[PDB]
Order: structure tokens, then C-alpha cells, then sequence
């Protein structure tokens, strides 16, 4: 039958076209992840439908109830066959879903307003005038929640107890908060997105050099999926043929403005 | 009567058109700095000739002889009326020529082959398997020669004594050397040029995060010349109306080829 692909509205992975109200089906969407889905579906020879995760979340596990939300929940509870998104491979998610080999590399990173005196997480941790936060339900929050490294536990400790909340619900809200804070808010986010925002107008944010960690995005499928193997191979082939590099160039750097 | 403009072939500031062999005079050339000259000559109303500096160099002073070469020398000894090129504003050059206000900002940067394990200039300084070098007679060489920062001084000492020479005569030679070295050569160059090349075919180069310094390009004229003020006056006006930003966009990002 047709494969249900869950994914998430996160520029430049998946974005709405300007005139999407005049378009239908998978043609409503464009982006790196839309192009990757097209290629994987070609190399695996299946038909697919792109769907946007209804809760708009990546995926995390509720501690009290052990239930998954976001794209992970869609796979675990059978609402979708495959997730194609900037979805971070992590040990905890690996317990309930299967990931392909990485199609992209990234690390947690810092975004500041051009001008802000910050060069590192250690600078952030040792001061208080500049507030910092993360997206409210992703691998970046969890990295800090679970870190045993002193700088990062201190940062998590400050972030969990800050009033008002330093967490945001969307990358766009975090970026907006950086722009509006006169250099008084730094946004902790993945380097691929930090890089994308850096080269878009109004060109007032900067990505601090040096990531806090190093990891990858994978295509995810449910445990037991017959699709699991074909998608892994599709990822490796497209990396061999250089297509992953071309799409990254296509969506990040071709369209720069700074 | 005609204003002689000295400049240098550096993509995307100044380039030969694909069909330059069918053209003559100022029509052989294209690029950011070509457009800027055409516009500056409009707002000041003079006719000009574009010339490519004969020694192909930006400009340096011989220690023993105190004589300048390159585009700086063309201005100091009266072979040209004005230089319009990615010519870096520096204190030692200001002793002998007049610079406009910056028309563009940049920093020293690092170019590697996609794959190379280098994350910073400090990383370069601490190892031996990967060679690095600069253009042989410009501000980037002098920045390193003169730096009181330990890493950059460690880098100059390695570069000057390295065998074979890690220095190159043209930006293109430095870029070619990166591609041909399987990640065994890193090229230290200015950020505007590194960024343009990164998104040009064959798309096998990368710019390390973080510039090593911050400085600007200026239009140069000879010391005392009346054309200096007339041309600076043109520089700032056209930025206010976005002319500089339009040319920056027109020549840099429009022209990607790696997606
Ligand atoms: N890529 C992350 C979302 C972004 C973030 O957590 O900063 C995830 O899969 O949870
Ligand atoms: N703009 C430099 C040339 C480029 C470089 O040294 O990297 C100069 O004015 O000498």
C-alpha cells in the first residue's frame, strides 16, 4: 500500500510552499527532507504520503507514564511507517525504534545575537546576565537533563529552575527570542539549524564555533519493520553518490543572504 | 583625461568574461569590483580604463629596499590613478596611500578539503602532517609575520621554514593545491574568497568555522590626490542606497553550484 511518512515543519527540512493553498498532497511541501523522501522512495520503490506530526514534536518519553509523543510516538503506536525528518539518533529512542545510518551530522551549538560576549558553554554556565534555553522536547533538552559533565549539569540546573521559562516550543520561537533580547538570550540548538538561520536575513545571529557534542540524524522506522533494511541501504547509496551533500548545499548555502 | 584603474584578477571581484577573447577594453572583465568602478565613475563622471597589475601582486614593501610592489606600488609610483580591488586596508599601506572607508568586511580564514580533520587554526599549529600556507605577498602573509599571538607566531615560523614552499603566487594556485593534496594542504585566505569558492564546482572545499581576524577592503588612491575625496564620497552614498549590498548579493550567493 502507500507508505505514511511522518515528519515535522522545520526549515529547511520541511517547509510549506508559498502557494500551498493551491497545491495538493506531497506537492504542498518542499525542503531537504522532502527531496530525501522522494529519493529514498525511488531507491526503495514505494509510494508515499507526507504527513506532519500532529503534536508538532520530535519525540520524548514521559517518565511517569513511559508513553512517547511526537514523531517517535507515531512510529511506536502505529500511526506511520517511517519518519523522515531532522530526527536525532539516541540510545533511548533506539530502544523503541530503528534508525538508519546517519544522513547528516550535527552537534548541539549556541546561537547569539551578533555582539553577544559568549564564546562557549563554559562562558554561559559561569554567568547569569545572559539567559539560555533549548527546545522544550527534543534530544537537546535530554542531553542537558542526562549530562554528568559539570558545565552541562550546572546549565541544566539553571535552565530547569529559571523563572520565567527559558525553554521554547519551536526553533522559530527560540530564534525570535534571540533577536528580541538585545543579546540577553542565547539559544541552544542543533548546528544545522543554527547554520541555516545564520545565513538568512536579517543576518543578526551568529553560530558560536565548536559544538557541545557530535551526532547524526537518521531515518526512523518501527521495530520489526520490513522497510528497515531497504531504507538503510537507500541512505548509504545516496551518500556514496554524493546526493546528500548536494541537497545540503541546495537548501543551506545556495539560498544564503548574509 | 582618462582615469587609469589598477586591479587584479580575483573571482568574484574581477574576472574575464567567458567570451573575453571576443571583447576589448573594459568589456573583457566582469565582477563586483568591475561594477563598483562603473558606478563610481558615474557618480564622479569620469572615463576610466581597467588595467591588471603587471606583477600580479596586491602590494608589499621590500625590507631592504623600502620599495612597494603590486597594486600599492602602481599607486605610489604613479602608474595608476586608483586601485579598485579587494585590497585590504592596513596601517603600513596607509602610510603611503589613501584608502576609502571600507566597502566590505572580511577576516582571515582557513580552507581545507572536505574530509580534512582541522577545526581551528590552533589545531593547524599543533600538528605536522598537514601543511598550510598563504598568498606570497599580501596582507595575510604580513598578518602572520607580525602577530604577537602565540599560535599565529608558531604558524609563521612553520610557514617560513617549511620545505617545499607552502606559499603560492595566486589564490587559484592555493585553491588548486588544497584539492590536489588529499587533505594534506590547508590554505589560509580571506573569508570573502573562501566563501565564494566553497560553493563553486567541484564543491570539494570547506571553510573552517571562525575567522582569525577582522578587517576591511578599501578603494585606494595615491597620497594627496584630489580623486581620493571624490571617490570616497561616492563609496558611502551608494551603500546607503544598497548598491554595495546589491552587488554583494549579485556576485556571491546567486552563483552557487553545489545543489
Ligand atoms: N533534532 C532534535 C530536535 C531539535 C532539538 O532538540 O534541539 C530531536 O530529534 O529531538
Ligand atoms: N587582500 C589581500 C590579498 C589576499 C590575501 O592576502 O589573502 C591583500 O590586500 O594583500
Amino acid at each position: 500500500k502507500t507508505v505514511v511518512v511522518t515528519t515535522i515543519l522545520e526549515s529547511p527540512y520541511v517547509m510549506m510552499k508559498k502557494n500551498h493553498e493551491m497545491l495538493e498532497g506531497n506537492e504542498r511541501y518542499e525542503g531537504y527532507c522532502v527531496d530525501l523522501a522522494a529519493e529514498i522512495a525511488k531507491h526503495c520503490g514505494f509510494k508515499y504520503k507526507l504527513t506532519i506530526v500532529g503534536d508538532g514534536k520530535y519525540g520524548a518519553r514521559d517518565a511517569d507514564t513511559k508513553i512517547w509523543n511526537g514523531m517517535v510516538g507515531e512510529l511506536v503506536y502505529g500511526k506511520a511507517d517511517i519518519a523522515i525528518a531532522p530526527l536525532t539518533i539516541t540510545l533511548v529512542r533506539e530502544e523503541v525504534i530503528d534508525f538508519s545510518k546517519p544522513f547528516m551530522s550535527l552537534g548541539i551549538s549556541i546561537m547569539i545575537k551578533k555582539g553577544t560576549p559568549i564564546e562557549s558553554a563554559e562562558d554561559l554556565s559561569k554567568q547569569t546576565e545572559i539567559a539560555y534555553g533549548t527546545l522544550d522536547s527534543g534530544s537537546t533538552k535530554e542531553f542537558f537533563r542526562r549530562s554528568k559533565i559539570a558545565v552541562f549539569d550546572k546549565m541544566w540546573t539553571y535552565m530547569r529552575s529559571a523563572e520565567p521559562s527559558v525553554f521554547v516550543r519551536t526553533t522559530a520561537e527560540g530564534v525570535a527570542r534571540v533577536r528580541k533580547s538585545k543579546g540577553k538570550y542565547a539559544y541552544l540548538l542543533e548546528s544545522t539549524m543554527n547554520e541555516y538561520i545564520e545565513q538568512r536575513k536579517p543576518c543578526d545571529t551568529m553560530k558560536v564555533c565548536g559544538n557541545l557534542d557530535s551526532k547524526g540524524y537518521g531515518i526512523a522506522t518501527p521495530k520489526g519493520s520490513s522497510l528497515g533494511n531497504a531504507v538503510n541501504l537507500a541512505v548509504l547509496k545516496l551518500n556514496e553518490q554524493g546526493l546528500l551533500d548536494k541537497l545540503k548545499n541546495k537548501w543551506w548555502y545556495d539560498k544564503g543572504e548574509c
